[PDB]
C-alpha cells in the first residue's frame, strides 16, 4: 500500500476506494436508509487489505449508513481513513464545528482523518464566511477531531484567500481531475503542487464514463487498451495509477466489491515515465470533458486542457 505525505508529514493512503454516497440523492429518514450502501461499506472494510480510505460528505445524508457499517466491521479504527466535508454551498449545519460534532455522533467515532470545506462559494444563509470557516477547521485540528484539514473545488484565488489568513496552511484540495480535465480551474494543478498542497481527484474515470462509439479508432482509448493488455489490469486501474503518477490522489467508488479491491491494488503494478507522459499528451489533445460544477466553471473550459 502506498501513501502520500502531506505538508505536515502525515500519511494519507494514495487512493480512496470507498465512497459513502447514494447513486441518488436522499433527507435522512429511516424510510430512505439504504441497506445496500451499508452492506458494501462494511464488506469493503472487512475484506479490502491495508488501511481503507473512505471519502464522505455531509451533503450525502448517509452518515447513518456509514455509522452502522463502522460499528459492525471488525476493521479497527486505525486501519480506516475517513475523509469528510462540511457543506458550504448548500447549508445543512450552522458551521463546521457543529457539522463535525453532529457527524461524529451519528458515525459513533471520535475523529475524522481529513476534513474539507466542500465549496468556496458560501450559502448566504451561513453566519460564517470562508475565512472564519477555516479558523474553525484550525481549532478542530488543534483539538484533534480532524487529523488533517483542507478544501475542495477551490481556484487559485480561493486558495489565496485562505493562505492570507491561515495559521495552518491547507494540506489538500480535492478537485475534478481526469486526463480529459487536467485543470478544473485555470492553473490549479501547477499552483497546488508548487505550494505543497496535495490534490485529490474525483471523477478520475471520466474517459471510461463517456466512452464513444468509435473508441476503437481514437488513439487515447487504443493506448489505454494496449496498457491494459500489457499489465493484465483493467483500464480503470491504469487511469487510477496514472493519477497517482501525476502526484495526485485518485478518489473512486464502486458498487462492486471486486472493483473496490482492484482500486486498492493499483500499487501491484507500475507505469514508466513514457507511459505517464503519453496518457497526459493523448489526454490533452482531447477537448475538455467536465462532469461537475458545470454551472460554475464552464467559463474555465478553454483553459482546462491548457
Ligand atoms: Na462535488
Amino acid at each position: 500500500q502506498k501513501f502520500f505525505t502531506l505538508s505536515n508529514g502525515n500519511k494519507i493512503p494514495a487512493v480512496a476506494v470507498v465512497g459513502t454516497g447514494t447513486k441518488w440523492y436522499k433527507e435522512e429518514t429511516d424510510a430512505t436508509f439504504s441497506q445496500e450502501l451499508t452492506d458494501i461499506v462494511k464488506l469493503s472494510l472487512d475484506t479490502v487489505p491495508g488501511i481503507v480510505h473512505i471519502d464522505a460528505a455531509e451533503t450525502y445524508k448517509t452518515y447513518p449508513e456509514l455509522g452502522a457499517a463502522l460499528k459492525e466491521t471488525k476493521k479497527p479504527r486505525e486501519e480506516i481513513f475517513i475523509t469528510d466535508k462540511f457543506s458550504s454551498l448548500h447549508k445543512i449545519s450552522e458551521d463546521p464545528k457543529s457539522a463535525l460534532e453532529t457527524a461524529l455522533n451519528k458515525l459513533g467515532v471520535d475523529y475524522v482523518d481529513l476534513y474539507l470545506i466542500h465549496s468556496p462559494f458560501f450559502d448566504k444563509d451561513l453566519n460564517i464566511d470562508l475565512e472564519t470557516a477555516w479558523k474553525q477547521l484550525e481549532e478542530l485540528y488543534k483539538s484533534g477531531k480532524a487529523k488533517n484539514i483542507g478544501v475542495s473545488n477551490f481556484t487559485v484565488e480561493d486558495l489565496k484567500k485562505v493562505l492570507a489568513i491561515a495559521e495552518i496552511k491547507p494540506q489538500v484540495n480535492q478537485i475534478e481531475f481526469s486526463p480529459f480535465l487536467q485543470n478544473q480551474t485555470p492553473g490549479i494543478v501547477e499552483f497546488s503542487q508548487k505550494n505543497d498542497i496535495l490534490l485529490e481527484a474525483y471523477s478520475p474515470l471520466g474517459p471510461l464514463q463517456k466512452k464513444p462509439t468509435d473508441a476503437d479508432q481514437q488513439p487515447f482509448y487504443q493506448y489505454l487498451k494496449e496498457l491494459s493488455e500489457k499489465y493484465n489490469k483493467t483500464e480503470a486501474q491504469v487511469l487510477l495509477l496514472w493519477v497517482y503518477k501525476r502526484g495526485i490522489l485518485p478518489v473512486t467508488t464502486s458498487a462492486k466489491i471486486e472493483r473496490i479491491k482492484q482500486a486498492q491494488d493499483i500499487f501491484s503494478f507500475d507505469l514508466t515515465e513514457e507511459e505517464v507522459k503519453k496518457i497526459t499528451d493523448l489526454g490533452l489533445q482531447h477537448e475538455p470533458v467536465r462532469l461537475y460544477w458545470v454551472d460554475f466553471y464552464t467559463k474555465y473550459n478553454s483553459e482546462a486542457q491548457k
